This record gives structure tokens, sequence and C-alpha cells, in this order.
């Protein structure tokens, strides 16, 4: 078996890398261990950044999005008793953001390649790489008990962050930033009515709590919950009362409640590795960085890395410019880096952290106090939240 | 003895409060512990706030500063190899700061209330405090053997961080949010010209450094340096060497380097105290509040305090509208806490701190190349160094 790119994973770094590439002539194939169903199941980013959005423009396959997508111009912040919101459009100089299930953007995707022939695997078992650094790597995989070998010019591993690409490269070329959070999401969707029309982001004394959606009958809620806690021990009613405690009261009035269709605890962390790439082994997205989801970065940044790989990829097979995948990290990093600060400012000031003393309770009630009460505090939050330029290269 | 407000300490606090309730016809007396010359020893402070600056012009002491103080419209941040200047003047909408030392604010506001033939009392030994609830509070002190006793209406505590007013105050009464640094500042002061025209803030992987000024031909410059170190391990060469080497090469060349004036060692640290009052008595300046010189707002919060105090003091004698005196810890709160988070934020992004992760690291470095490369980033710099405007009243 042979192609020009292999893509390792079917999540939506896969699937748009592969979607491009087959609209430029690049033939690729994607190895996904699970099945269509499972990666479709995953309830994930609800919040899309306008870099995302035309990325999947260019990719064609925006006709859903642009039907059924919320457009939002705002977002607010609750603390102390107060409602602040922050107009993204008036401060960051017009942009937006779009809110879009993954699970939508991934069937849209996913729909998208089946029609275009393309090759997909699923339940590809036990995916290995072999010789990353020579001029023919190639991917071995199992499918029902037959090992099989591909053959490849270039790896992408977007199979997140439990992939084995990551795992691929020499412990001894990475060095690994890492930062554990003393705190989980606890997150409930549900077929209600959103509370507001724009999100709330709320740091309340009893824990972070945000409203968000996914459209206009279709709510997705989350609770800061500790490490401990087990999704059995909260009923959909404990979580509504929870929900209800950390909410200002003009906003848990209104608020309509409803059984829930997911339910799931996700813990929050920021993980970066450098440099994102070893021979002819790329990594993109989850596989090569996470964010806490409280600036809502994860995904948007996966279509950074999988539009600037694009890019490099096109001059590598079109024009022969082969040399120029040596500067991918390098082009990478910088986004990512300003995403990780942006996302680890946004979760230290709205959530409650453990072993606080005064002096920081304060700083932090204050840090809030002042990027909400001055336009130049609010413009940095808002030109960050709608997610910073793309570099255009070389 | 009886006066109308009695102040204890004779340190730039003190003595612009007794200035302006002078000229307003508001007896009051001050009492210091030191001799004047000692308090005129004390290098401290290099750079003033607008309000400041024109605090002292109300006060009718500005003729010197106007003269001979440095105004500085920029300044400069160098990180990972690099300058950064940040245009306070353009980014804040006009404002600029004044390098003026605090030993000659101090020697004007002397020079100002000894001409006047306004009271102060040096070597008060023992000052203690009593009815402070009371209709008629009273000081009590030592001059040479002899308990005197002060009689006044109001007491104003202008006493520094070690002064005996907040001490005086029922613990109970208060609360205290305080975080004390893992290292302090080096000091050198010599008669030799500048290295540049504008400060340089330095973050270096050895450690912080700060080329301040003080004339055309004289500066000041700081090395930050463990809790460990003594003074008498630094001798000035070794001063030298190592201020050189945490310095752009460029800048450390034209370096002219010289034997100290004066050379000390100051821990950094943030305080605040809630509130800054108690019956008669009210806290102001380094009694109240400490923050670290990084952000180079300590005599301007003192202002702000004493500017606050005297106004609420002049509406309750010339207008009876004594009740206006208990607004007096709300309204400096606000600018106290601002300030704070500012300095905590400047101390953070500038200095090496010993228990830190690879992780914190380059949380450090991306804050710095946000903040300098960004509009919205340098402006939240820019206004909160020129000053916050200070609050109106009532
Ligand atoms: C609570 C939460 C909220 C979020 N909210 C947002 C938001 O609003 N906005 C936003 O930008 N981001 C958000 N995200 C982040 C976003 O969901 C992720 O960054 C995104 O899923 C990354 O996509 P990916 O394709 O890189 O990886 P994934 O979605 O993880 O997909 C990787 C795929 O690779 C497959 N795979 C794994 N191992 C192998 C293997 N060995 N062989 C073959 N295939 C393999 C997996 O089965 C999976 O299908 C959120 C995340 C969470 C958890
Ligand atoms: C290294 C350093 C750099 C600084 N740089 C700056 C800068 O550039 N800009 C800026 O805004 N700020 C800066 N400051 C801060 C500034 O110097 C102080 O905030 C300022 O000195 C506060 O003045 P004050 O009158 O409140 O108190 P102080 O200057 O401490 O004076 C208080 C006085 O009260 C007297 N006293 C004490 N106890 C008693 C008692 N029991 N009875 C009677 N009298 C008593 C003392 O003897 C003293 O004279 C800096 C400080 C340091 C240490
Ligand atoms: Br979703
Ligand atoms: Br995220
Ligand atoms: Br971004
Ligand atoms: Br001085
Ligand atoms: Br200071
Ligand atoms: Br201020």
């Amino acid at each position: 078996m042979k192609t020009q790119v292999a893509i390792i994973g079917a999540g939506p770094s896969g699937l748009l890398l592969g979607q491009l590439l087959h609209k430029a002539g690049i033939d690729n194939v994607i190895l996904e261990r699970q099945t269509p169903d499972y990666v479709l199941g995953r309830i994930r980013a609800g919040v899309l950044e306008q870099g995302m959005v035309d990325l999947l423009r260019e990719a064609g396959v925006d006709r859903r999005m642009a039907r059924d997508g919320l457009v939002h111009e705002g977002v607010e912040i609750a603390f102390a008793g107060q409602r602040r919101r922050i107009d993204l459009k008036r401060l960051s100089g017009g942009k937006t953001v779009t809110v879009y299930g993954q699970t939508e953007v991934t069937r849209d995707l996913m729909e998208a390649r089946e029609a275009c022939g393309a090759t997909t695997v699923y339940q590809a078992a036990e995916v290995r790489l072999h010789d990353l650094q020579g001029e023919r790597p190639y991917v071995t995989f199992e499918r029902d008990g037959e090992r099989l070998r591909l053959d490849c010019d270039y790896i992408a591993g977007c199979d997140g962050f439990h992939g084995i690409s990551r795992q691929s490269i020499p412990a001894e070329r990475l060095k690994v930033f890492e930062r554990v959070y003393p705190f989980g999401w606890l997150g409930l969707l549900a077929d209600t009515p959103p509370v507001s029309h724009e999100l709330i982001y709320a740091n309340h004394p009893r824990g972070f709590a945000l409203c968000s959606q996914r459209s206009a009958t279709r709510s997705r809620y989350y609770v800061q919950v500790p490490l401990s806690e087990k999704v059995e021990d909260w009923s959909d009613e404990r979580f509504w009362t929870e929900l209800k405690a950390r909410l200002p009261s003009e906003v848990a009035e209104k608020l309509v409640t409803g059984p829930s269709l997911e339910k799931s605890i996700a813990p929050l962390r920021s993980f970066v590795v450098e440099p994102m790439q070893h021979g002819r082994l790329f990594l993109a997205g989850d596989a090569a960085h996470i964010v806490p989801p409280t600036g809502a970065k994860g995904l948007n940044l996966a279509a950074s890395d999988v539009s600037t790989l694009y890019r490099l990829l096109l001059k590598a097979y079109r024009e022969g410019r082969g040399e120029l995948l040596e500067r991918y990290s390098a082009i990478c990093l910088r986004r990512i880096w300003k995403a990780e600060r942006f996302s680890w400012w946004m979760t230290s000031v709205l959530h409650r952290f453990p072993d606080t003393d005064a002096f920081s309770q304060r700083i932090q009630q204050t840090e809030l106090e002042y990027y909400l009460g001055s336009e130049a505090g609010l413009a940095t939050i808002a030109e960050n939240y709608v997610g910073l330029p793309y570099e255009e290269i070389e």
C-alpha cells in the first residue's frame, strides 16, 4: 500500500488536513484506531475562531456551519456579584467567534471525505511508525488480524494526547513543558434552550461555572470540580443545583433545566513539546500541545498547525521546496505559546484554587476588576479570545 | 500643647500632608522619631508620577523640581537578548513620569515647612496614641526626658512600615494581606553619568537588574540578590561586574562606573491593611501599604492617600462635613489594590524566582513577548506605569 502523506488520527485535525491535501491533489491516507461512531460521540469544542471558520471554507466544508453556526459578538464574565460584557467585535477591530459543535465539524468533514473517495481506514489497530529519518518512512497496522504496511513520504501525527506519534520520537529529542491543574470541568449537555444569547464565564467562591450552547435548543454547561470526583456521584439534579448556586440570581432564575444527553469530567492541563517534528513525522493538534478549555483554544490551535503543515507540504510537493518543512515547529510554536499564555491567564483568574492565601485571592479579584474596567485591558482579552493572526510563512 | 491635626512621621507623607494643611489654614504638628539629617540620608524613590508632581505644585513646593527634575517619556525593558521601548507618552495618551530623588523632595518640603514656621518636633521619643475613638484624642511623647502631651482633633499616621500608628489599632479590627518575595534589591548610588537617557529594566537569567538615575551626573543601579546576602559581601567592583553581566553587551560597554556614594539591600514585599483608619486615626503611605519597587508606586500611592486625606479634612474643617471622613479607606483602597496588582505583575515578569519549573519560565518569557509586542498589552503597562487617575470624592 502506498500514499504520499499518511495521517494518524481521524479527529478534526487529521480530517481537516486530509481534506485540504486532497483538494490540492496530494494523496493521503488516514488511519484511525476507533470506529466512526466513537469519534462522533465525543462532545468537545463549541467555540471556533475566525481562522478555523475560514479554513473550513477553504476545505469547502462550510455549508452546514454557515447555516447552523451561531456568530457571537461578545461574552460575559461574572464575578463578585456583577456581570461585565466584553464586546469582542468592537475591541478586536471587528472579529467574532462562531459556536458550532465539534461533533458537527467532524460529521461535515467525514461526509466530505467519503464523497471524495479518499482513503480512511477505521479500526486500524496497533499503528506503528518506522524509518522516520529515512527517505521512505512507513506505517504498519492491523486490520482484522493481518499486519499491513503503508509506505509514504511524510507522516502527520494527528492522534491526540494519547496517540502513538509523539511516543515514536526518541524521548531525548524532546523538551516537555507541562502543568496539571488541581481541578477538572464537569460538563453537561442538555436539550434545553441556553440561559443567555452569549456565553457566561463565572468566577464564584464555590468555584468556576460556564454557560455555553450548541444551538437555540441545545446547551452545554460546566462547573469546576476537584479531581477526586467521579461522574456517577453527580446526578442531573445535583448538577443543576450546583450550577444555579454559582450563577448570579437573575441568571439562575431564568435557567431552563432538563435531563442530560451527555455528562463527563475533563481534567485541566497545559502541555507543550518542542520541537513538533522529527524527520518525516510532523505533530499537529492535541498530539503536540494541550490547553485548559478556559480560553477555547485547543481546536483553534490545531487548525493553525494544520494550516501551516498543509501550506508547507504544498510548497514541498508543488514547488519542490522541501527544505521549508524544517521551519514547521518554529512557526507553530510562536502561536502555541501565546495561546498557552492566554489559556493559563484565563484559567488562573476564573477558577478557585485550593491552597490560596488572602493576598492571592485579592490579587485575583483585582486582576478581574482591572482587566474588565480598562479599555486597554478589555482589548487584551478580546484580541486573544478571537484569536491572534496566523503567520504567513517565508 | 494643642493643635488641629497631629502628624506622626516627617517623611514625605507627613511633610506633604502638613504643607497642604498649613496652606489651607488647618494647624498641624509633626512628630518625628529621628533627626532631620537621618530622614534626609534615606536614598529611596527616583520616579514620580504626574499626580505627585501636581500635588507638589499645589503645596507650592515645585520650584526646584521644575528646574532639576528630568521628564521621561519612555522606559526600556530588556529580556532574552532584546531591548523594547514602551512609549509612555504615546500609549498613555500624553502622560509622562518625572525623575527627581526622594531626598530632594524631602529637602524641599522641609525647607518649605521651616520657612512657614509650622511646628515640627524631631527626636520625639516613644510616641504613644490615646483615646482614638473619643472626641478628643491625644499623643504623648518624650523630648529630652520629659513626657509631653499633645491634644488634637485627628491623628494622621505617616510613620512608615515600622511606625507606631498601625500598631495602635486593635489587631482584631484589621485584615492584613501580605506577600514576602524570596529576594531583595541591592542598590548602588554613584556620581557617574547614567548609561541611558531612560530607565532600563532587565530580566536576565542571572537575575533582575535596573538602570536608573538621579540627574545628568548621578546614577542609581539595582540588581536582584537573594535574602541571604549581606551588603558587606558586595564591594563596588563585584557590583559593577555583576551589573554588567546582566545587561545587554552594547549597554554594558558604554557603562561609566565609579565609587559608591550609598549601597544598601532592600527586601521586596507587598502589604495592605484594611481598613486604613480607626476612629480619629488615619493611616497614609507606607504605614498602610507596601509595594515591591518594581512598579515605582510606593511614594506615588502615598501622595494619593495624602491628597485624599487633605481633601476630606478640608471638607470637615471648612464645610463642617465631618461625616465624609468615613469614606477615606474605601476611596484609597480602590487605588491601592490596582497599584498592588501592577507592582506584583511587574515583579513576577522581571525577576528570576528560585523554585521555577520549565512551564513557568516559558510563561514568563511569553508574558513579556506578548505584552511588549501588542499595542493593547503595551497600553496596559503604560497606563499603569504613569499612574491611574485619582478618584475625585463624593
Ligand atoms: C471540555 C473540552 C472543551 C473544549 N472546548 C473547546 C472549544 O470550545 N474550542 C476549541 O478551540 N477547543 C476546545 N477543545 C479542545 C478540542 O476539543 C481539541 O483541541 C481537539 O479535539 C483536538 O483535535 P485533534 O484532531 O488534534 O485530536 P482528537 O480530537 O483527540 O482526535 C485524535 C484522534 O486520533 C485517534 N487516535 C489516537 N490514538 C491513535 C492511534 N494510536 N492510532 C490511530 N488513531 C489514534 C483518536 O482515536 C482520535 O479520533 C475542548 C476540549 C475539551 C476536552
Ligand atoms: C528601593 C526603594 C525604591 C523605591 N523607589 C520608589 C520610586 O521610584 N517611586 C515611588 O513612588 N516610590 C518608591 N519607593 C517607595 C517610597 O520610598 C516610599 O513609599 C516612601 O518612603 C513612603 O513615605 P512615607 O512618608 O509614607 O514613609 P517613610 O519614608 O518611611 O517615612 C516615615 C517616617 O516616619 C518616621 N517614624 C517611624 N516611626 C516613628 C515613630 N514611632 N514616631 C515618630 N516618627 C516615626 C520615620 O522615622 C520616617 O521619617 C521606593 C522604596 C524603596 C525602598
Ligand atoms: Br460538540
Ligand atoms: Br480548549
Ligand atoms: Br491565538
Ligand atoms: Br533619593
Ligand atoms: Br516603589
Ligand atoms: Br496607580
